[PDB]
């Protein structure tokens, strides 16, 4: 899998001529192979253009926020590279206040519903301090490339 | 990410003065996050101190087998590094003479540690068009874990979730 990576990277450097450290790599979801494979496929396919983490969570000391022109590389459910995307903007945003233009771009007043059960889980491992104030790190992104071997027990 | 590997690595070649090439780093599993991180914490906790592979995938992706006092750099669920470990001890056998020894070993009777496996590489072996028999040769693989990465308590973005 890292040679995968590796590899796509590097085509996509060369593709465009630019020299460049490998980004962050991961898949959309709670961690479910399930939600990572149709999130994932939503986002190949054009539908899912944002998503938003928990902005509580970063260190503010230690590192910085996502920024615009960032790259990141998608994998799905199973671990596997799916595209590399690049941030076209960064806002925070409180959960309760999200525009419904954002939430159709990755996601319908469920939305709130479904974000506070998946973030009030994800604070659950540490000092969890929920809040439908919460402020969430909402990138807007685009496609620009997608991704065209052993099994240890 | 690929330095992140690099790194630990290094960093673990620097602690014991040693000058050797990067292992192969993988996750535990099929690549499905939570049996990565499941397996993962297994081994770094002491508990799961062997695994197998399929003989099979080598033959047909003619690969070397991996080598008594090899290493490997170790991926949790979110591949993200976990640990090194050294293999103190590689072997063949047939799935279905597996003893309760390497079971226990392996992370709970045998009857479903040997459903559970059978299912494991039954996914694994079907793509490429070979279905799993009862008595597929297994590698095994006893190792110790070497070492843990430590380094990510130093920067904070490990593990975020995207919705």
């Amino acid at each position: 899998m890292l040679k995968n990576v590796e590899v796509f990277w590097q085509n996509f450097l060369d593709k465009h001529e630019l020299d460049m450290l490998m980004p962050d790599v991961w898949m959309f979801g709670d961690g479910s192979s399930e939600m990572g494979n149709r999130l994932g496929q939503l986002v190949v396919s054009g539908r899912k253009t944002a998503t938003c983490s928990s902005l509580d969570i970063y260190k503010m000391e230690e590192e910085q926020l996502p920024k615009a022109g960032q790259y990141d590389i998608i994998l799905d459910g199973q671990s596997q590279p799916l595209a590399i995307i690049r941030t076209t903007k960064v806002e925070i945003m409180p959960m309760n206040k999200v525009s419904e233009s954002f939430a159709q771009a990755e996601g319908l007043d469920y939305w709130y519903e479904e974000h506070a059960r998946f973030f009030k889980e994800e604070l659950a491992p540490y000092q969890l301090q929920f809040y439908p104030d919460m402020l969430l790190v909402c990138q807007s992104f685009e496609v620009v490339d997608l991704y065209t071997h052993h099994h240890h027990h």
